[PDB]
C-alpha cells in the first residue's frame, strides 16, 4: 500500500509551520513555500511548527513518516542506507534503520508497522506554551538523499499527521525534504530552475 499525502487540516484546524531561515551558504535547514520542499544537512535540527486552531483531546499525537516521492518507487519503504544502518549513532531510542528522528522527546516512540513495513516516529501533541501561539518538534534526517543503496538520489515526501490515540487520522500535511551538503545553494538553485 501507500500512504495517502493529502492535506486535511481536520476539525482542529491542523497545519505546519516552517522558520525562515534564508539560503544563505552556511544555512543547516531550510524551507522553500514555493516548492513546498525543505533542504537540510545530514543530521541537522529540522524546526517543523505545529499549527491549530483549537485544542485536540488529550492523547492526541503527531506522526512523521517519509515515503517515495515519485509513483514509481511509492511502495518501497524509505530507510537508512546500508551504511548509515550500521554507523551505530542511534541516540539510544530511535531503530538505526530509521530516516527521521525526533530531537529532545523522551516520549518519542518509534514504529515498524507490521503489516507495511514502513517507518515512523510519533510523540504527543503538545500545547504551546504560554506567551507561544503554536508548538515545534524538531526532526533529524538520517541520510543524505543521494546515498547509495539508500534513498539513491530519489526525492522523499515527509507525512505529518494528527492522530487520535488509536491512530485514526485527525490531520494531515507534508512537504518535500531534500537532505543535501549545501541546503542553502540547492534551495537556490532549485528556486531558480522553477522561474
Ligand atoms: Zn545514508
Amino acid at each position: 500500500s501507500v500512504p495517502s499525502q493529502k492535506t486535511y487540516q481536520g476539525s482542529y484546524g491542523f497545519r505546519l509551520g516552517f522558520l525562515h531561515s534564508g539560503t544563505a551558504k552556511s544555512v543547516t535547514c531550510t524551507y522553500s513555500p514555493a516548492l513546498n520542499k525543505l533542504f537540510c544537512q545530514l543530521a541537522k535540527t529540522c524546526p517543523v511548527q505545529l499549527w491549530v486552531d483549537s485544542t485536540p483531546p488529550p492523547g492526541t499525537r503527531v506522526r512523521a513518516m517519509a515515503i517515495y516521492k515519485q509513483s514509481q518507487h511509492m511502495t518501497e519503504v524509505v530507510r537508512r542506507c546500508p551504511h548509515h544502518e550500521r554507523c551505530s549513532d542511534s541516540d539510544g531510542l530511535a531503530p538505526p534503520q530509521h530516516l527521521i528522528r525526533v530531537e529532545g522527546n523522551l516520549r518519542a516512540e518509534y514504529l515498524d508497522d507490521r503489516n507495511t513495513f514502513r517507518h515512523s516516529v510519533v510523540v504527543p501533541c503538545e500545547p504551546p506554551e504560554v506567551g507561544s501561539d503554536c508548538t515545534t518538534i524538531h526532526y533529524n534526517y538520517m541520510c543524505y538523499s543521494s546515498c547509495m543503496g539508500g534513498m539513491n538520489r530519489r526525492p522523499i515526501l515527509t507525512i505529518i499527521t494528527l492522530e487520535d490515540s488509536s491512530g485514526n487520522l485527525l490531520g494531515r500535511d507534508s512537504f518535500e525534504v531534500r537532505v543535501c551538503a549545501c541546503p542553502g545553494r540547492d534551495r537556490r538553485t532549485e528556486e531558480e530552475n522553477l522561474r
